[PDB]
């Protein structure tokens, strides 16, 4: 059986209220061994091995928990088969991404969570934690990048999203689809993602202390142009706009950012709008403006690859090769 | 035959470019009558007469054409028997919530728009400028609040949203489905919101020449607090969160947030995940902080209720009371 | 607290394997009293009466238990304040319907069931039981026609079916949307069925031992006729198509039903595709053949309304005005 | 600039009404080089060259229609750069996954169809066809099997269906998800089919006459034995199951398929379920009855896949293996 290890965040999955039944909970006052002692069957699948690397809220997710797992993953990945990551729901399609732009680690990276805390009444977590174990002893996840895997679905960590607030099934790949479906143990993957991941990326933490600085600023009618300022004048490296429609931005939010490119600020146009790619030749003459356009890339996803990025150029025509490769 | 009146705004259904194949567009150089006379099927069902009330791309959408809209609708309710809007896809679900809530004409006001230009191939205006007419021609689409039809489907003013940056099917009521579906210029209408509408709320726009400034943060790991403190800088009335997951905020937002909500600025938690509600009984103790819960309500449409009790009340617990009821 | 009756039929809420991890399962082993006491949170909302009605896989549903229930739900109707059914996943759509027409009952009927046994990790079926009751309870819940209710959601008789062979999220009412999601024990509901149900229909069931002979055809390349024809060779009161694309029909299975249309067997074009109207004026004809169009009912949906409109009529004018209204 | 052959095979792409507004209208009667001269910019894509190779409803395709194109596209591979079929829309799943299977040209298949009569307004036709040039013109689209192109998607020929009557986006692979999305006259591949298709599939109908019977029967509640036998009697080589939820079977359709196998019938169960697998180890023990389970196939797939396994082997074992790699 192989040796897979736990590298617990904290999360609703690590999450705990005082009734099976009513919705109110905290995180991060329950341990990684619980949550193991929790799933006892995982004996018949793998070696299991749990560290608490930090007990948060995804919520609270931030570079410096994206950073110390790179480097654990990277390190440690001669020590054992296949990785698994306890992790809160609200932030895992980032996290996700950054790790799948980050681990040079080609065997299976596993990200798990549960939507309904540990204490409740039908519980998600036991069952995502065994199909993500599963799916981290499975060699045939080896290569496909780093993975999520709730409510049985396996999915890539570049298009993974959560699409509702409440529903254990709200993670989808919501462009190209899930990888393959886990039934009784056993996954039949149909896809993987062409995109560049892992080792076939130039991104390389391993030295890193921190991250370029990126924001993200919200388009919608009679946008206020003061959360763009705000970034340009705390000197951000770059800015995401999560615009409106195919990534369109209210007048007062184009001018700051126009500017702000010719100062030098990385500037990607992204979208509010759930599904499908902020495309280039529409709206917006990017060349013009030394704008990037997001692709499929959802405003917290962009921000992920912005910032990888920004530590090789601050080229904008790169940051759109960028774009079109990772 | 009914008469019913085109309020034009502009938009991508009187947006052209230089080809029928390729996808850049400018819009706005379409004139109100130009639309009509390309579709002559709408004399088999309504005598048209059109307004051009402005010429915008709806991204630059702002509380003025709101009001404009509102107060011209209002005053012309007893001269016609029923509206169409032709406007902009990207910030439709704004403005059709905004009328939702300040309409007080109970004759159908349907709202229309394109996802392709007029001048490309296989263009969506066409069709949906005749199905939006046969809508508000309709005795049956009458005290339903204002709608959005789009894609051979009767949307609902409140639940309706753009899921997709380029797709003609974009505009969908994900959370509680839509009210009608047309086909061969019929309606079978199946439903209804229940949230109160148009002159079932005490939203009175009559008089007022601008609203309460209503600015959106969003939220996402490592998330700088500088755009929140610009808005409470600046003194804004109220301050939307597109929080991550179940409406939840980025530690040093929520703390910006907290102090916010104690010192003059409404406070409501929306999320940025694209279905379901904000709730409360979550993690985040309403009370203690002042903070409101937007429901299903998205950023930008929370926005659009908060702005509008802002001009009745600044009680947190009164504005919470109204997005239980609106 | 309010009086719940429980009517058990079987299905996989109470069926069970030999381990909590692999997907092997028989249903109906497991007693209605057994289910209750494994939720005991059930007495914080309700003091609940379980009765088992039958104990079946829902695969093996039929008449002779359609007519039980609805006999059973209108006797003691006057005895309890609601009713909750446990039901088997596969057919819920069809007897949830069947019961939406004859339920005379206005007092709330909600079906319930699991896609995970009862002794699987992450079981869904404490849960779904524990906000079925809920949602039996709600005096909201009154006159919107028999209720399913499913991870989280409240969804009508009509438009409700299960979309996914294995997905805890499967049930969706997926041409109209739920009428309302159960959070923290509570029901936001914003939309009601408009079509007539329970004691707005004519149906009357109390005095049956059978029902009309109804039987469906599948529609698909190169389709045999010998299925079609097995059913007007029986003498079938009725037939439905599962039609290709809107309602089509394979040309011999057309030939075979335009004769057993003329010939005493009414016959309603339904479609294969999982969601969307099977349309009058499309390219069939319906009043030349003696045809019906099932609109947004299902092909095993349409069979409900025939066997039920067959109780009424044979004349195919008739059946059809009953398509439009129920 | 490539040469693509057009091979015409009817469909509503190729349909006509008397008005633009209403929804009537029949297929037959209009000739491929009306569907081109409709499609002026095509020239500044390819050299088109169009074949009428049938013209009807896709409602009545059969073996021997799918037997002729086959062989044409692997008679013609070497005259032509790539191939672009039109077809309806009510069947073009099946006709995609058989070709999917049986061509061996590896230059790009691409089918394409409308939702919208040619004569309507606002036809999705032309702008579907454009789109399906581009996909057939690009290189990148070699190797990736038979595809449908439809709403400016790209969908692999096994996952692709029709999930909607009347929509103009109602093809999706509603399983594993698109391929890529055209825009602009690119395409972004980010996916490809695993399942083994065309040149690497044994399935060789270039001396094929015909193809093995099989046929399709419905499950519902009170299910009839009656088209099972009929199938039966007629010595029908292979039976397709549209099953109950997770693929079961009404216990009368079980014993006449149990029956059935034992004589030596091939038998499959799918689901009439429109996502997920029809999977093994569930309620069925499928080694016992000599059944074979379709995964992720809906029944009309399922067929597709039976009838040229049995062109192989009549030994279940042997044929739930190809269903396991195909």
């Amino acid at each position: 059986l192989p040796n897979i290890t736990i590298l617990a965040t904290g999360g609703t999955i690590a999450g705990g209220g005082d009734s099976a039944t009513k919705s109110n909970y905290t995180v991060g006052k329950v341990g990684v061994e619980n949550l193991v002692n929790a799933v006892p069957q995982l004996k018949d699948i793998a070696n299991v091995k749990g560290e608490q690397v930090v007990n948060i809220g995804s919520q609270d997710m931030n570079d410096n928990v994206w950073l110390t797992l790179a480097k654990k993953i990277n390190t440690d990945c001669d020590k054992t088969d296949g990785f698994v990551i306890t992790h809160g729901v609200d932030t895992m399609e980032e996290t996700a991404y950054f790790l799948d732009l980050t681990v040079k680690c080609d065997k299976p990276v596993v990200m798990v969570g549960a939507m309904r805390p540990s204490t409740s009444m039908s519980a998600d977590g036991p069952f995502n934690l065994y199909n993500a174990v599963v799916t981290a002893a499975d060699k045939a996840s080896a290569n496909r990048g780093v993975l999520v895997v709730m409510n049985d679905t396996v999915l890539d960590g570049r298009d993974v999203t959560t699409t509702n607030t409440t529903d254990v099934a709200t993670f989808k790949s919501v462009n190209y689809g899930p990888l393959g479906y886990i039934h009784n143990g056993k996954i039949d993957y149909q896809r993987t993602p062409a995109r560049k991941h892992t080792s076939d990326t130039p991104f390389d933490v391993s030295k890193l202390n921190e991250l370029p600085k990126v924001g993200i600023v919200y388009n919608y009618a009679n946008a206020s142009d003061l959360p763009a300022k705000a970034l340009v004048d705390a000197g951000y490296d770059g800015i995401v706009s999560a615009g409106v429609g195919n990534g369109n931005l209210y007048k007062s939010v184009f001018d700051t950012l126009a500017t702000a490119a010719k100062t030098g600020t990385a500037v990607v146009r992204s979208s509010r709008v759930p599904t499908g790619a902020t495309t280039q030749d529409a709206e917006v003459d990017d060349a013009k403006y030394g704008f990037v356009a997001s692709g499929t890339l959802n405003p917290q996803k962009a921000r992920v690859l912005l910032q990888l990025a920004l530590t090789q150029t601050k080229d904008p025509q790169q940051i759109q090769q960028i774009f079109n490769q990772y």
